[PDB]
């Protein structure tokens, strides 16, 4: 179950390493241990600021021979204040020095959201996106080979087939927020129509972001789960994901839960318990309030996500 293909032809990893909101000093030591624990997947964002504490990391790991470039799938991000094309391959570029990689197995474009360039997500710095002029930019860059494959994040049903209507590279991954909590439902079967594939942030619902307030481990459902099968909590959310299709980025910076996040594997979720997770109640957790404003071109939060809210 450890690897889902992409419309590329290419293998992602069912479980990737989640770096967002991991702190310069830590995330190499969490991306070493992850990596000698046994993961292949390590999703990043150059808007997280840790892109080269990420890459001595890696090169620590390929000098130890842990693993070659070619057994790792890496994933950055395109920030908001790189839209414009001529921005594009340059953001790239730049996320590729720190890292210290020829390529990026995933470049997603990170939000559907602008703003003009080294400025701050602030009402005087938006510009109305144009997601087809950048994502031809995206186009040229995965012809050019350094990414194997280009997607999105934060791209609602409507918004992922506006584009895919206008690509000619078809979006590999559209990466969303996506746990027991915020099942995306629509967006699940929209992908599956579509052959994107969707990776699921946040799939623990993100317990240490305060300002998010997700309680999803804490769901009787899960936990009675939970010891039915005799696995976590956390295991069981992750799980859960897996066996809808989904791939899943844990973040994690204490090694024994690191551990804990692979063992998703070889124990599955029987249907019986898998019915119960329609009985959980649905809240979407990061609500993107920092680009919903009234100088936004999304006014609302169903602007934004286009209803699935
Ligand atoms: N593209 C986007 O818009 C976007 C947005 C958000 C996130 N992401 C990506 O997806 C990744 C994951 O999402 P997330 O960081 O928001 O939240 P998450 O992975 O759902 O949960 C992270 C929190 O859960 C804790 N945790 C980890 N393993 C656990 C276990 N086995 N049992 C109990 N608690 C556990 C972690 O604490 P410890 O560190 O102490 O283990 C951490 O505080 C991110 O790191 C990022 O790479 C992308
Ligand atoms: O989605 C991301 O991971 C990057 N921005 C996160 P935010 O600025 O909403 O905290």
């Amino acid at each position: 179950a450890r690897h889902f293909v992409l419309n590329t032809g290419a293998k992602i990893p069912s479980v990737g390493l989640g770096t967002w909101q991991s702190d310069p000093g830590v995330v190499g030591d969490a991306v070493y241990t992850a990596v000698k624990a046994g993961y292949r997947h390590i999703d990043c964002a150059k808007v997280y600021g840790n892109e080269k504490e990420i890459g001595l990391a890696l090169k620590k790991l390929f000098e130890e021979g842990v693993v070659k470039r070619e057994d790792l799938f890496i994933t950055s991000k395109l920030w908001n204040d790189r839209h414009a094309p001529e921005d594009v391959p340059e953001a790239l570029n730049e996320s590729l020095t720190d890292l210290q990689l020829d390529y990026l197995d995933l470049y997603l474009i990170h939000w559907p959201f602008r703003v003009k360039k080294g400025t701050n997500t602030s009402p005087e710095n938006f510009i109305t996106p144009d997601i087809p002029a950048t994502w031809g930019a995206m186009e040229k860059c995965y012809d050019a080979g350094k990414a194997r494959a280009i997607g999105v994040s934060n791209f609602s049903s409507k918004k992922l087939g506006d584009l895919l209507a206008v690509a000619r590279v078809h979006p590999a991954v559209d990466q969303v927020e996506c746990h027991p909590g915020w099942q995306q439902t629509k967006l699940h079967n929209f992908c599956q129509s579509t052959g994107v594939h969707l990776t699921a942030y946040s799939p623990l619902g993100s317990p240490g972001t305060t300002w998010m307030n997700g309680n999803v481990l804490k769901e009787p459902v899960i936990i009675s789960i939970a010891e039915k099968l005799g696995k976590t909590p956390a295991q069981v959310a992750l799980r859960w994901n897996i066996q809808m299709g989904h791939s899943v980025l844990p973040k994690s910076t204490n090694e024994e839960r690191i551990k804990q996040n692979l063992d998703v594997y070889d124990w599955s979720i029987p249907d019986d318990l898998l019915a119960k997770f329609s009985e959980i109640k649905q809240a979407r957790l990061l609500r993107g309030n920092f680009i919903v404003n009234p100088q936004s071109v999304y006014k609302t939060h169903e602007e934004l996500w286009d209803g699935e809210l």
